[PDB]
């Protein structure tokens, strides 16, 4: 039982996948202190690819060509995670993907734990235009994750009659000048929202320019699908409160799964990792490849898969389960607001989990 | 009634891409050799870009920000339909894509007239497999279509128990030093057929390279989605024979559609433009416009865009129609197999229009 974990140590998100990481290692931990997984221990590989595509292709290929490993929880943004799959498809192995992304792919080795626009997006945008206004400027890193996800937010704004006034993108390791020139371009364009798809380090920075250039009074929120606890850590209360995200979990959800997944990632997390919704995510798909694998008796892929499609987990989330339709997860969709102290205060919650839709027709979606 | 024609006349898909433009150009002339639309005649604009995708998304631009073109029919390889993509979307214009492509995408904004891989890679995974063998090597050229195509190919060959033995590259302008590597490659592989995603100007040295360093006797055939007669024109008799194509028309159709569509077109293209599917494809979407607007009674996009959905055209090719669910086209599927002097002979028709499923799962998939 051998588990490659591909997450960065360092790079632009190596805050939010350490997160990642952690979650995981947390979910082995467990695993193996209840007698592992066939009474042999389940053992984990890591290796810090810095949020390079090519390295996160090149280390995927080591842990699999050289350390036979079948089986891999990695993985944030969507070029990485792209640069992967030919890896992981031509091996046969499989690979936990517990990030958010833009939808429109698919893989019968790559088992998707975020959330699908559809589970994500399509609540948000009604959430914010019906509680903010219509008018929303978007500002992504320059990548196919922002890119593609402004695309479908673009069709879910007009489905609503919003107005998307800009769509500015700035570079993954972006300078003091990109960040200035856009904030710019996102004060002069008047919006009533901000929808961000910054990620990494970039995200501290921009919420605390765009608070900065705003100064005294009335700014609009920033709202995004990627926004953690890990970027929060990193801003300024001020710059923080007010802030929008949708995410399938948040730490301080008030039931008694969350509370036990916390209280122990607190007995278990290093100072530096927080926790979050994909660290949770991390944790809940690492279970299942272990449940999946007691059941199966196994760890051969084919074993291992039949079983995937047919265990419920009861997350700290939620209850959580794979459609095996198309490799999505069925997820709970929470709208939190940012305290004046930091802590996301949930808003909204979805009645129940949404199954996943990746190839979003948004006429054909469901209206929030 | 003004239309906007993005497609190639250099570059290296020129061939392809003036075949369509054509079959758009005749559409019109009908169009408008009918009493035009509304009495008043259809009006196209061309401009070359080139096959570069930055002078595509340029000319889009153009067209539609000054030209007040709303209406497109345009773009071949997929990185140049991405490109445009964004511009009409925001211009809420629309544009009719007449290409064979990988799938995965939704634009409300986009009709898409070619096939999705479910339309011409499935029947064909079955057809060569359950007649040539399991062995297969894929070869492309190096952008979005191919690896997306060899992807999807990937899990179909798979489903059938088939074997990919390799997945090669190549540039699209490329040297012959990378033809000969790449031919050396699929010549020691002892594949049963060769898929090829390699289009434009290399496919026909490709071909022909194959050919010769197989020199006499059994050889793969060279089965492709893409390769048509414009490409066939340049190749040799005994380099183009054999060779299996799927297209959801060709030239040489039986029928009383394809004939009239065929005598019509040798009357109106110049010697260089050349009759293929793609040319067939751009000129059942072109008169769709056309239809839709007479319909509509005007040239508004939303008039016309509520009618396009409840027409239905007698294509060349079959009857055809646009499904509303996704933007995509019922089509034919017909796997031809090439003379020994250069003619495309159908060998297999499917026995009604394969419905769209851009989102390809092949275990969900019908089998052939």
């Amino acid at each position: 039982p051998l588990i490659g974990l591909l997450f960065s140590e360092t790079g632009v998100t190596a805050d939010i996948e350490r997160s990642q990481r952690y979650g995981a290692l947390l979910a082995v931990e467990q695993l193996n202190r209840e007698g592992g997984v066939g009474g042999r221990p389940i053992e984990t590989l890591s290796q810090d690819p810095g949020g390079d595509p090519d390295r996160y292709r090149l280390c995927a290929e080591d842990f699999i060509r050289n350390r036979g490993v079948r089986f891999l929880v990695g993985c944030y943004m969507s070029h990485t995670r792209k640069a992967v799959m030919p890896v992981v498809e031509r091996a046969d192995a499989l690979l936990c993907y517990p990030t958010p992304y833009e939808g429109f792919e698919y893989s019968p080795n790559i088992v998707y734990g975020g959330p699908a626009p559809n589970q994500n997006s399509a609540p948000l945008a009604a959430y914010l235009i019906r509680h903010y206004g219509e008018r929303v400027v978007f500002i992504g890193s320059d990548y196919i994750y922002p890119r593609e996800s402004n695309h479908v937010m673009r069709h879910l704004y007009r489905q609503h009659g919003g107005t998307v006034l800009e769509e500015i993108y700035i570079p993954l390791y972006p300078s003091d000048d990109d960040l200035q020139r856009a904030v710019e371009r996102i004060y002069q364009a008047r919006a009533d929202v901000v929808f961000s798809t910054v990620v990494g380090t970039g995200t501290a920075e921009l919420y605390r320019a765009i608070a900065r250039r705003y100064g005294d009074g009335r700014r609009p929120p920033i709202a995004s699908l990627t926004t953690s606890e890990a970027e929060v850590a990193k801003m300024e209360s001020d710059v923080a409160e007010g802030q929008v995200v949708v995410a399938p979990y948040f730490s301080s959800i008030d039931t008694p799964a969350s509370r036990a997944f916390v209280q122990a990632c607190h007995g278990f997390f290093p100072e530096n990792a927080t926790i979050t919704a994909w660290a949770e995510a991390a944790y809940w798909q690492t279970l299942l490849l272990g449940r999946a694998a007691q059941a199966a008796g196994n760890w051969r892929v084919e074993d291992v898969q039949r079983h995937l499609y047919d265990i419920d987990i009861d997350a700290p989330q939620g209850p959580v389960r794979v459609e095996r339709q198309n490799n999505h997860s069925r997820l709970s969709s929470r709208i939190a607001e940012i305290d004046a102290r930091g802590v996301f205060q949930v808003r909204w919650q979805s009645p129940e989990p949404i199954r996943p839709d990746p190839y979003v027709v948004v006429h054909n979606l469901d209206d929030w």
